């Protein structure tokens, strides 16, 4: 029931344009045969650029799991200590006052996991409760916010934080010319967030200025394990996207939806701001669709799509961030809306201060 | 919050130590390490484990794609079971699920076991997920307080922790090294369910199991190198290194003080005690570093040798037998795990 208190967003430093990436990737061994796909699949993702972990030119040397996923823990604790710094200070916090920390990627595997790297490093006290998630995958972005509000429920006088870390670029060694695959070339990009959330006592006590975390729904789908997720083998993470997604959200979402605004007595005009996961134009259009949706509506989660790509689980954080930048009315009401490998789908209602 | 169901779940080929360390020697390239593997297998104090798959398929598991594989099929099997038999404990049902909180290891699966369980059970379509990966063998007992954690703020729900480790699928990864082969002197297969509802709820419901009181983690400065994985092509490559014996010498003794301390109570105020069978030489430092009589550790000595070291899964089969032994009412017991981190975590039951 508890109050978000910082957002901030982290990115690689090497910034490409998406015709910048194409051009090289069509040039990369094995793909040029298979450009004439490639470019249409980069056009019609409606990115326009994407922050990379390497220099593009090094991915065609990036053959090896091994390699790509030792490089991936060098690399995400980097960004989720940035993107964790940044939320702490944009919070007036500082790591020894966390008392858990919940860790969401679904594209490099850690043993010991993230966030006990990163309170390594950040110094937090060797007692911080660690939430690992894993496997949740482009929905732990709200998964991770509501899981956080179910601790500082038990919790109000406590602290706890979401990092998001997502390095899509790094699964390149699993990646080949198939549709699915290059469906994947065209819209991930690497990225990281972080969200520090306090209970409701300590809410006054710090000047929590963020949002109000009131409630979250999850919903998962029955039969719909094939539509999203991993085939892992020897050459890494594989993507698995069926085409069939679109429809799944088409039929199930507003139903989801509305019987979740229904139980606070609001429908879903009394939302003043969508804060939905970008996970591609077919995907942002069938939400827009099938829950009648005006298009300004979406217009963050679209633009942070063009500017940064597709994030994973991070994207939500970043869209949120520009929303709460975009300062709306206070009292006014706010719904998380995040799916992703399960199927699954989830809801998280927010209040605006 | 207060437990209402602990099930432990098995694969069904079960072999005697001796069964697999004779077959194992004579698998593709370890017949000139036969010595170092027989002095390592007779010194892990294990009589028998269970196996996932038949003892002569896995020198043909070489690929790490059809490991993880075989992996994701048997470990939603195994899981269901747990769950479906600490459900029966409960006497309570799939569909009184609020939370499901999954814990592995030794597999890569997205969508995670937690959704696959979820589906074949028929949990409701908005049942709580929290899959856990990379806790490794804390994940038993830190699980038990991520439930408490949750149960604190839904005092009327039911929450459960599943735990599935399928070690020897791990064996695409494995070679003639001192760490590899330990692990195969060790490490067997199994999973195991938890069951536990809020404080409001524990009355209705009738609730057997212990109270969850608390918990404390602790996570060691600069100990990475100490329990982890090495992820490669190979798949998941046991990383263990020899001086965790002596991280646990020097610093168990004040984590479990400090823990203790917080609720003025002291290592003989603790009537059961729950920990992870590591193996002989861990077993030993925790017993050695927290001078304790030999009776205290038998339970987690006996399911060493009965069923090998399970992961996160080993602690609550042991919580299991602590329980079915029945601990004086109102008397006090203590979870203690170890794993990747490195971490130490202290779960607080008080019993019935
Ligand atoms: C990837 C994307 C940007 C490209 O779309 P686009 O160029 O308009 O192309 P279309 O979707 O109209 O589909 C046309 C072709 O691409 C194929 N295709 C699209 N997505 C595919 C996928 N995920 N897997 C396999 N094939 C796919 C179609 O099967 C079709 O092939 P065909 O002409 O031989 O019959 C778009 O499909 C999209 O937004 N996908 C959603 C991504 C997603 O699922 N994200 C999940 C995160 S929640
Ligand atoms: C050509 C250089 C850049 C390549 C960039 C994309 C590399 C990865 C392609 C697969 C991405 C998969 C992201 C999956 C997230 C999820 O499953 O939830
Ligand atoms: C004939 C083979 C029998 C089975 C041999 C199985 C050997 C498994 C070795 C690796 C076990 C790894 C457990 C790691 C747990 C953790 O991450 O803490």
């Amino acid at each position: 029931m508890s109050v978000i208190a910082g957002v901030f967003g982290a990115l690689p430093p090497h910034r490409y344009s998406q015709s910048e990436i194409t051009d090289s990737f069509v040039e990369f061994p094995g793909l040029k045969e298979h450009e004439e796909i490639i470019r249409r699949l980069h056009a019609a993702a409606k990115v326009n650029g994407r922050h990379l972990v390497l220099p593009l030119q090094q991915y065609p040397s990036l053959t090896d799991f091994g390699d790509a996923n030792e490089i991936f823990i060098e690399k995400a604790v980097d960004l989720g200590v940035e993107a964790l710094l940044g939320a702490l200070d944009d919070a007036n916090l500082r790591p020894s006052d966390i008392d858990m920390i919940a860790t969401a990627t679904v594209t490099g595997v850690a043993v010991p996991s993230l966030d006990a790297r990163i309170a390594g490093r950040l110094g937090l006290r060797p007692d911080v409760r660690r939430m690992p998630l894993f496997g949740l995958g482009c929905v732990a972005g709200a998964a991770g916010v509501a899981r956080l509000r179910d601790y500082l429920r038990g919790a109000p006088d406590d602290v706890a934080v979401l990092v998001s870390v997502e390095l899509c670029s790094l699964t390149y060694p699993a990646v080949k010319p198939t549709v699915s695959s290059l469906v994947g070339t065209a819209l991930f990009g690497d990225g990281a967030a972080a969200v520090v959330a306090v209970g409701d006592r300590r809410a006054e006590q710090v000047r929590a200025g963020g949002p109000d975390i009131l409630d979250s729904r999850s919903s998962l789908y029955p039969d719909s394990l094939h539509i999203m997720g991993w085939d892992v083998g020897s050459h890494g993470l594989r993507l698995r996207l069926s085409p069939d997604l679109t429809n799944l959200i088409e039929r199930y979402l507003a139903n989801d939806v509305t019987t979740f605004l229904d139980a606070h007595r609001l429908t879903k005009d009394d939302i003043g701001a969508w804060v939905s996961h970008p996970g591609g134009p077919k995907v942002i259009d069938a939400v827009a669709t099938s829950l009648a949706l005006p298009p300004e509506a979406l217009e963050l989660t679209w633009r942070s799509l063009g500017e940064i790509g597709n994030l994973s689980s991070a994207s939500i954080l970043h869209i949120l961030r520009d929303t709460i930048e975009k300062r709306p009315p206070s009292g006014s009401a706010g719904l998380m809306l995040a799916m992703g490998p399960g199927f699954c789908t989830e809801l998280v209602l927010l209040r605006w201060r």
